[PDB]
């Protein structure tokens, strides 16, 4: 066949793209890998009738403002979320704000200046503020944090997900914090009937435009320009059937970096060269479905590190003006290297594009085993974080570790485990690398081409945007690309 | 030109290959990506007159014969090394050993049997043994031993290097521990003059060899049959003029993971399917030499969260050819120190060996990180640090922002490296669950395009049975070996 303009990537910012390029009237085609699935890093699925967001779960809309008007113009709503919470001069709670603080040379309490800094001023911030001389898009956050006259200590144990160890871009991720250190955005909004919600809204819209060919199980494998100088693009794209040859005057790839890796020799040197700007985080979520809950409802967020290979160990129980069974639900939610443990645990090599629910006993095994020996403990403390329930403080008391293991093997009742290292993600989320001018990257991954002018490929992503972690930034990225696009 | 054999790689593996081949009499070349130097993960640096090995440094010959022998045949001596030392029936060091050998199903004090176990044992434990059904090929060395009646919880946050993070192998980390926990072994040797000598008296029997042309400089970049079925080999060399082209009957990688994972287009899917069977983990030296120290004359060395570090080790001159007093301080660590440091590379692009002397800004957080610790370690006294009186004292008395000074003036010479940059991308390999070591050691010994020439090899440390050590390496060497027959 031949395509207006191709859309490899059929995620957030992939469908974002296949919307206002329908509404300025183009003949789009999105090839997705993926034969049943829409929306990628967005997975929710129902697991004895709770909402598991093997993605994203929560959101800021004050943060995100533009995520809001794609929920507004789609009409997706917003559940705000109630849920629980959790060496002189060096006493406080997180407050890498002290940190951050000293480094851009304000008070560490002067939350008016945070408060007035506009995106604007955090380019001014990523292109000229300095440390010791060194530029902050030279450095590492985590060195940044630990100079003269700044921190140290730091603590990585304790803390939310700040990636210390993993030393992004002191810049990018001083402009990430001081957004989230802001009074507004602790405005927390669950999407209404799940994350995915989005995915089906976004379809729905995008069915009742004609102009728009949407192609699930195809994954681009090639491009080529068709002649040497001219604009025509060959797209090997491999599918259910076999290995088609679609042809486009526009290619736009919605593709974080690891597939963008795998098509590494077809693309251009002068982008290729910089797909490394970028490292992408592993995170792993575990999701397990009680029978008989050992936990009331709002018991709190734990941090458990040590007592299981997880980071956070989160608590769910229906809405107490409900409870047809009385059932609960626990995220294991893990980093790096907690994602180590549990990796192995997905049975199926070669693919893992989607959770695995109910494939491996050894994931309830594990979990059982960890839990056991800490709700046997909780018992007698009391003092312990775990709320445990009078009925569980009870019978837990009398049951031998051995059976207390079993008591929690036999109440599961469904599980999955997503691990978003795998292809074709390699990463929950992404991050800038100290040395990158952030700025450099989008402008030339916004639009390029193989030396024509033609300016006929993008990329588009959070991967690559000026708002990683975030749908926002995945947004803003499709925006930047968008704008280089002209009408019919 | 052509060439009977040619070898990609002069590491150890590469040349221990280009030295056993002429001793049978085949026309070798050596191709080395690097101009100047050879022998790879060995460096040994002279910084002002210490020996910093940014690579090995002690060694168990006992453990590696193979490298006693290599040793021995060589005129290479090894100065055995006498340097400083260091919840319910669940209470001590070598816990480790409580796991390993619970999971065995031996008593968790059966030494004996420890000692006793041979290779051909090891081979037998691979393949056969299990844990919970499950055989532990197939398993983490982390999940074995956080099992139903093993351990927890698991010190990592202590201990030496035993990779639970990283999650290897089981079985091949099991395997690896019971070899280095004998009592054989811990006959700890350093080499004579640095460990790059051996690299030298290596290129000094590899002169006398008239049928070995050594060609540094030369990278292999590609490889193609030059005809379809027949066992001509093509050889794309990028080097210093340009890209020649030579070709071969038989050609040896000699490469760990990932410089191979960068020929994976130009190497037979069966093979290039699995070079992801091992993980390389970084490592990063960094060396200061002090002039005025401020430790003791045995220091152990510390495990310090302190410093982004994990090892911090101590040195002074043998004091019995010690004409100016100075001392020099090993920071050595593993992921994810190695992200706080990795960015003091100066050269972006290139980083073949140590950088010495080319970042202050390495001693500008060396000194800050250390001033912290040298201020609390003249009151508390409860500390590792053996601070001497005229230390203890002058310490007490200055500001931090001149402790930080007082020490990075002292620095006379420092160097990093990060052994997990391009053309090594890694320190160490190990073993990934999954993986039958054993299927993949013999598909890489010899292999071809499809002909059954039998013409392609794969040697070195990273896909060997001893990962880690030259040993393993040189494991690796033989099995490849004994697949070429004479000329
Ligand atoms: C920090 C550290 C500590 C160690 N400690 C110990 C220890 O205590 N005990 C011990 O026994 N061992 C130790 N070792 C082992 C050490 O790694 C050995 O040198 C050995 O494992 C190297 O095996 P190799 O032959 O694969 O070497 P490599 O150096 O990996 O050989 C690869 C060579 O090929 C080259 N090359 C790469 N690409 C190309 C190309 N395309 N064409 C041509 N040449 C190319 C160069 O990279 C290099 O010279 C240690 C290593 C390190 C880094
Ligand atoms: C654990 C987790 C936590 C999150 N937390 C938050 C949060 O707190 N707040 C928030 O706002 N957002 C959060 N997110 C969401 C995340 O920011 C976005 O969902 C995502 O980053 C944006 O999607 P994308 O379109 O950029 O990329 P993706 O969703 O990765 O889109 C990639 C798509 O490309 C496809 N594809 C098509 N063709 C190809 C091909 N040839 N090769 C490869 N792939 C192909 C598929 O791989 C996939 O569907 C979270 C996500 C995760 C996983």
């Amino acid at each position: 066949t031949t395509h207006d303009i191709v859309i490899a990537g059929g995620g957030i910012s992939g469908l974002f793209c296949a919307l206002r390029l329908a509404e300025a009237g183009h003949r789009l085609l999105v090839l997705e890998a993926a034969a049943d699935r829409w929306g990628g890093r967005i997975e929710t699925e129902e697991m004895d009738g709770f909402i598991a967001e093997y993605g994203p779960m929560r959101f800021e809309p004050t943060l995100q403002p533009r995520f809001a008007a794609l929920c507004a113009e789609l009409g997706v709503g917003l559940v705000d979320f109630f849920g629980p919470s959790a060496e002189r001069g060096l006493n406080s709670l997180q407050l890498l704000k002290r940190g951050i603080m000293l480094i851009m040379g304000r008070a560490p309490d002067d939350q008016a200046w945070i408060d007035a800094l506009t995106e604007a001023d955090y380019m001014r911030l990523r292109k000229h503020a300095q440390l010791h001389g060194q530029p902050l898009w030279a450095m590492g956050f985590w060195n940044a944090l630990s100079a003269q006259g700044i921190l140290s200590k730091l603590r990585d144990t304790g803390t939310f997900y700040h990636m210390i160890p993993e030393n992004l871009n002191a810049a990018e991720w001083i402009i990430w914090w001081l957004r989230a250190l802001k009074t507004v955005g602790q405005q927390l909004a669950s999407i209404e009937g799940g994350s995915a919600r989005l995915t089906a809204q976004l379809l729905a819209r995008l069915r009742s435009h004609a102009n728009v060919t949407l192609a699930g199980g195809h994954k681009l494998v090639g491009v080529r320009p068709v002649e040497l100088g001219k604009p025509t693009l060959a797209l090997d794209v491999a599918t259910q059937n076999g290995a088609v040859t679609l042809r486009t005057e526009r290619l736009v790839l919605a593709l974080p970096r690891l597939p963008l890796l795998k098509l590494t020799r077809h693309l251009p040197e002068h982008v290729a060269s910089q797909l490394d700007s970028v490292n992408g985080f592993p995170m792993l979520k575990v999701f397990f479905v009680c029978s008989t809950p050992w936990w009331s409802y709002g018991q709190a967020p734990q941090q458990y590190a040590n007592c299981m290979p997880t980071r956070e160990i989160h608590y769910f129980r229906r809405p107490p003006e409900a409870d047809a069974d009385g059932h609960g639900m626990v995220l294991l939610y893990m980093d790096r290297p907690s994602t180590e443990f549990w990796r192995h645990y997905v049975i199926d090599g070669d693919r893992h594009d989607r959770a695995e629910l109910d494939q491996n006993g050894r994931i309830v095994d594990a979990f059982a085993l960890f839990v056991a020996r800490d709700v046997k403990r909780a018992a007698a403390s009391e003092e312990s974080a775990l709320k445990l329930t009078d009925h569980a403080r009870r019978i837990f008391g009398d049951l031998s570790l051995a059976e207390t293991t079993q008591y929690i093997r036999n109440s599961i009742i469904t599980y999955g485990i997503r691990d978003w290292a795998r292809a074709p993600y390699g990463a929950a989320n992404h991050g800038w690398q100290p040395g990158v001018r952030s700025w450099k990257v989008m402008e030339a991954f916004k639009a390029f081409d193989f030396g024509s002018g033609a300016r006929n490929l993008h990329i588009v992503g959070e991967a690559y945007s000026d708002y990683q972690g975030f749908i926002e930034g995945a947004l803003n990225s499709a925006e930047l690309a968008l704008a280089t696009i002209p009408a019919p």
